[PDB]
């Protein structure tokens, strides 16, 4: 029914595609050895036209300037297209936000809104016309929801698929006027999603579509409650009936069985080893005492001050306003984003950094995960994380879809924790090692 | 030994001086009645050549493109060269703050640090160089502050006295570290000093010139604690020893008496009725009920807006966090400055306003008294004052060196109570007067 578009606006067509920045290593990806376990997996393509994706899809794919596919969208595009559920790792920035994004689409766009919501095109209450999305796409912060959200509107570009976000910080009723012009594509996060639907504004009883970006924060002990609250403890139908996707680029052991709980007969896709880095960042550790951080961060500032932006990560929301304070009054162009900011500054600051006018950003794990910005050159991690996969998730902000990128990382008594793992981790991406570190492993 | 100048470097003559405008109505200032009250009053000059000012003093005077004294200053340059206890008060944007900065450095020049300060040029503690001023200039809030330290730089140019300033919310490491470079002269906010005096960092042992800017502000019943705890309730040397400067723009009878516990045999000097305007800003008042405040000022900013700056009150920080909001999806470019800003933000709110960057900017009282900005040609009360003295410092934000203003204010139910005061300083300030307003004035 909905295979057939809509007509175009060059204004919105202007508003959407940038342009996209291919790497020049873009081809390397075809040297990553891919693994799929699971019972009747699907060949894995080698090419958009290896598989039926609408008129729609096509068109919006060769106006974000994708020539072929990247690793685990050859082999995840078509298992999602055989209605299974999946289990996907791969490398940072090598574009699992399409790998989910484009088969859920293609699908919606064939089988149409269904007999269900069909069945509600004749009538419905003034106001409390509650939405039914089709799909839903769980993030774990506000700015990394909104970036999905987007890339949502991207591709379904002249199609009577209308797409919409709801995440705290913003206000309520500008939400639920969104909503009530029509939803079918849900990007969340759980607080406000919870909000929302205790507000009888929005029902999972037709969401057939499940996917949880960054799957492995999803699950940890802070969010499991409020996934199952969404998943198990409301309307959304069960494993078998619904179809379940979960992306990420690491996935501890632990947590990959406790994922267990929310799929039936899943594939398991592994694009390299699961917890890997891209060989295009160059990753730096030198030794910095705490009390000369702060000379030192300034050194790197001065030197990579090119047209690049950088992003710089520390461990508290205290910590990251007390630098970008530091930062400002040195004579930096600068922002912060942490919690204790509002959610204006908060965007405002993410937007400013990603157009060039602030090109430093101090930030707490929020930027850890999910967000891509174009020409984010240099990451420095102020404090390092306390486990290998936070620091994997940060470095990967830059060096992205085959982009170059720099990663220099503070250490000290503090980090002692880390050194096995992270030496570990340099070797496999034929990084330089310091001796120290060596020698501090045992 | 230090009434003699230094090399200079025009690099700093172009960091420090803008150049200087002065208004039409410069001229106006003579035609106003001076009141000097007290024990044997020194005469008040009517030139800067009439007594001894350094070198120094007189080049970075015409530097400043400063002509010829302002009223208050011609009386209070003597009253402060001939170290008298002294209450001043002068109309908004009158000089006051060159009034007391310049005898007080054309002083420090000639006598030099003393013999006191000069017996500790022979040892010290690592680390320990905590900095004894001669000088504190204490005030309101951070950017007042901040404003008075700049000030101080440009007059203590090619000298050996090198002002500074503490102020909270800004990073603190890096506050000190200008300390240690050396301070004569401090410009300070209480809160800030004071954790800086617990720190071993400041001692006002030597402080011999104290002046309150804004005086009644900083003795109202939220500062006077304050005020104690740093002059009474420490090393500061007592009234008598110490010389006291306290300038404003207002003040009330009580707040008149209760400023004698810090003052010895003080002249008092009026410049004009204490508690009156420029006659050079026109004041307009206009009847607005609430729910229409919004739309009202819409038609104001787009009246006034061809390359003027204007500044909007709000009786809360709440309140100025939703207009800048609604100005700003409004498609204005404006910011806030407010409390619940973090520092930097705030700064940086008031140097784009500066700059014209964003030329409205909305605030609380924050910037109600002292700052002085180049073409801010409008004042916009959205909420009015409690009492007439908030009423008279804000709408002195326009219409300072002589330079014209208008000042328009909204005006219901709940300014009952301000009504007398406001249409009696109407009155004298030979402005229109509302009819409503005599009519709802009893
Ligand atoms: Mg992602
Ligand atoms: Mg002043």
């Amino acid at each position: 029914d909905w295979s057939k578009p809509l007509p175009p606006s060059e204004r919105l067509e202007q508003e959407l595609f940038s342009g996209g920045n291919t790497g020049i290593n873009f081809e390397k990806y075809d040297d990553i050895p891919v693994e799929a376990t699971g019972n009747n997996c699907p060949p894995h393509i080698e090419s958009f036209s290896d598989v039926e994706m609408g008129e729609i899809i096509m068109g919006n794919i060769e106006l974000t300037r994708y020539t072929r596919p990247t690793p685990v969208q050859k082999h995840a595009i078509p298992i999602i297209k055989e209605k299974r559920d999946l289990m996907a790792c791969a490398q940072t920035g090598s574009g699992k936000t399409a790998a989910f994004l484009l088969p859920i689409l293609s699908q919606i766009y064939s089988d149409g809104p269904g007999e269900a919501l069909r069945a509600m095109k004749e009538n419905g209450r003034y106001g409390r016309r509650k939405q039914y999305p089709i799909s839903l796409v769980l993030a774990p912060t506000r700015e990394l929801a909104v970036q999905i959200y987007e890339e949502a509107r991207k591709f379904s570009y002249r199609s009577r698929v209308r797409p919409c976000v709801v995440y705290g910080g913003a206000d309520i009723g500008q939400q639920i006027r969104d909503l009530e012009r029509g939803c079918h594509l849900l990007v969340a996060t759980p607080g406000r999603l919870v909000d929302m639907m205790e507000r009888g504004k929005i029902g999972l009883d037709f969401c057939k579509y499940l996917v949880l970006d960054e799957a492995d924060r999803m699950l940890d002990m802070g969010f499991e409650p409020q996934i199952r609250r969404i998943v198990e403890q409301d309307t959304m139908p069960p494993k078998g009936v619904r179809h379940t996707m979960m992306f990420s680029a690491t996935f501890p052991k632990e947590i990959q069985m406790l994922a267990r709980d929310f799929l039936d007969e899943y594939i398991f896709l592994a694009v390299g080893r699961v917890g890997s880095t891209s060989e295009n960042i160059t990753q730096k550790v030198v030794w910095v005492e705490e009390s000369d951080k702060r000379s030192f961060l300034l050194d790197l500032l001065n030197a990579t001050g090119k047209d690049s932006l950088t992003l710089v990560f520390v461990e508290t929301k205290k910590g990251a306003d007390s630098l970008e304070d530091f930062l400002y009054h040195e004579g930096y162009a600068c922002t912060s984003i942490h919690g204790d900011r509002s959610q204006r500054d908060r965007e405002e600051a993410l937007h400013q950094f990603r157009s060039g006018k602030s090109p430093i950003l101090v930030a707490t794990a929020v930027a850890a995960r999910g967000l891509d910005i174009s020409n984010v050159k240099h990451v420095i991690n102020f404090d390092l994380p306390s486990d290998i996969e936070e620091y994997v998730h940060r470095i990967g902000r830059t060096g992205r879809v085959g982009n170059l990128g720099l990663a220099t990382s503070f250490f000290n008594e503090r980090n002692i924790n880390i050194t096995k793992d992270l030496l570990d981790l340099l070797v496999e991406a034929k990084q330089e090692v310091p001796s120290w570190l060596e020698n501090m492993a045992y």
